[PDB]
């Protein structure tokens, strides 16, 4: 892992573990939830955007885009380390590494991938949030998870976003969350999972 | 394909071909380029956003999100039709169906996926465009394609966006395109491909 310059600024205490460079944002918690769900050993590192640490040469050496989350799996394909960014790519990578959180059926596996990139100022944010919730509501009518009986990377990609959408005071009311039926029940099912509970707080801000 | 209600509004003349529901936008041309590159038979259908055709019950029956592109592959997994939206999911699906446009190496295949979701008003659009071009410029320094010698779904996902970014009068100058080196050369290489030339115009607006 010494050949990865990010490790000069965020050293690996456990170089045999997946290194996670992230923040507990809706995009970041996708990957911490996935790591908790799979049970993979990992080492989280909070990336301080308040100090522009995402713009440091060490962070950019892993993700030139300057976004979280990013990982380095020291046990990557061909037993070489693999640095990877883009939360959708990471979720797929971890699903394949573990053989967990994708449906068995090939057609439904492809459909699962659709959900990895699903999600006046406030008025626009509220209108878009409502439109997205409406799509999810339509999908979850008569389904336990986005992919029916199977809990997948689709739920892992979306639970944190919905949780955060209604996080602040007045937010539920603004988006008429409690007038929905299927999203609230699914959110409850997801937040009851201990891996989800853990992932939502990782890394410590 | 009769079980797909979208076909009531955009009938399939060739029901043994992939049906493409799209417009030649930066997101839409990803999939028409991919279809042209692979040589797969397909049937394009322009979705008229000017008449709100993306909000019709027929379109929403395929993509409840109301976005293009979407496909139905009548020859999907298990020889049943498969409806699929989300341009990244579609590009991956078509790469696997054909065995084309992904690197051979497992680590580089994962890295390829990172690029499927890469990309005062005008000032913000120009600043973001410049930042993105800078990332691409850094990647393409010393590389023929985003994934080195291999032309992949990464290039297919990004060529149209760059082409369009500098499409209008003054746009190149605004983003300082001609002060770059590697993006202009790569764009030239990509636009020299006849499949790219074809895909960029499909469906006919």
């Amino acid at each position: 892992l010494s050949s990865f310059p990010i490790t000069k600024r965020w050293p690996a205490q456990h170089s045999d573990r997946i290194q996670l460079y992230s923040l507990p944002t809706p995009n970041g918690v996708k990957v911490s939830i996935m790591l908790e769900e799979t049970g993979l050993p990992y080492e989280p590192h909070a990336i301080d955007f308040g100090k522009d640490h995402q713009k440091t040469p060490e962070f950019l050496s892993l993700n030139p885009n300057g976004k979280i989350p990013a990982i380095i799996d020291p046990n990557g394909p061909g037993d070489k380390p693999l640095g990877l960014f883009e939360s959708g790519a990471i979720l797929q990578y971890l699903a394949e590494k573990t053989g967990q959180f994708l449906p068995a059926d090939p057609a439904r596996r492809w459909q699962t991938l659709q959900w990895l990139h699903f999600q006046r100022p406030l008025q626009r944010y509220v209108a878009e949030s409502k439109r997205l919730l409406g799509v999810l509501e339509a999908r979850l009518d008569g389904r336990q998870w986005i992919m029916d009986a199977d809990y997948t990377i689709a739920d892992i990609a979306t639970l944190g976003w919905v949780r955060n959408l209604i996080g602040f005071y007045g937010a539920r009311e603004l988006v008429a969350f409690d007038e929905l039926t299927h999203v609230p029940a699914w959110l409850e099912r997801g937040l009851a999972r201990p891996a989800v509970q853990r992932g939502l707080e990782i890394p410590k801000r």
